[PDB]
Parts: structure tokens; sequence; C-alpha cells
């Protein structure tokens, strides 16, 4: 329950509702609504973890200098993460403008199986990243 795992819980949860892509869903995604609102998640989520890792540093017991810039490698990754989501959704709105008015199902269902695979991507670097985080401090 660290302040940057509960922001990354709310980025998770709010993620999870875009991956029904429900009808709001589908409303939010051609404005740029839920790119915006992610963008403020993933934001926060990377405020707080660096403002923990800073104060993590204020508890430690070479081997600091890997062990920081393997920290850093990991926060990187889960901020790209995020980015490389958003970045797809903002893709699927291109996507749906260049059909013209035709059909957007079958776009919807490549989106939601590239989705999937984004967010496992996002928790395993998450996941790792705690590891490194608790065994940091
Ligand atoms: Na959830
Ligand atoms: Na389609």
């Amino acid at each position: 329950g660290q302040r940057w795992e509960l922001a990354l819980g709310r980025f998770w949860d709010y993620l999870r509702w875009v991956q029904t892509l429900s009808e709001q869903v589908q409303e939010e995604l051609l404005s740029s609504q839920v790119t915006q609102e992610l963008r403020a998640l993933m934001d926060e989520t990377m405020k707080e973890l660096k403002a923990y890792k800073s104060e993590l540093e204020e508890q430690l017991t070479e081997t600091r200098a890997r062990l920081s810039k393997e920290l850093q490698a990991a926060q990187a990754r889960l901020g790209a993460d995020m980015e490389d989501v958003i970045g797809r959704l903002v893709q699927y709105r291109g996507e749906v403008q260049a059909m013209l008015g035709q059909s957007t199902e079958e776009l919807r269902v490549r989106l939601a199986s590239h989705l999937r695979k984004l967010r496992k991507r996002l928790l395993r670097d998450a996941d790792d990243l705690q590891k490194r985080l608790a065994v940091y401090q």
C-alpha cells in the first residue's frame, strides 16, 4: 500500500475498464478523454515512485551504484510501458478515423488483443520494480 502502488493501482483499474471496450470506453477513446486521463494517472504514478525512491535512500544499509542504476532502469521501464499503452490508444483513434464511418468491430478485436499483451508487460515490470524496491530497502 505505498503511495506509488496506489497510484499505479488507479492507472491499472482505469486500464482494466478500457480493456472492456464498452460503449462509454469507445466514446471516450475517440475524444482525447481516455488518453488524457491515463496520462494524468501515469504522471502521478511516476512522481510518487520518484519520491518513494528518494525517501528509501535515507534508510539504506560500487554495489550501491549498480543497484541504483538497476532501479532507475526498472522505473523507466514502467513509465515506457504506460506510454506504450497510451500510444496504442492514440493509434486506435486514428485507425477509426481512417475508416470513414465503416465498422470498427475488427479494429476493436485487434485492439483488445494487443492491450492484453501490453497490460501483461506492464504488470510484469511492476512486479519486478516492486521486488527491486523491497531489496533496495
Ligand atoms: Na481492477
Ligand atoms: Na474494423
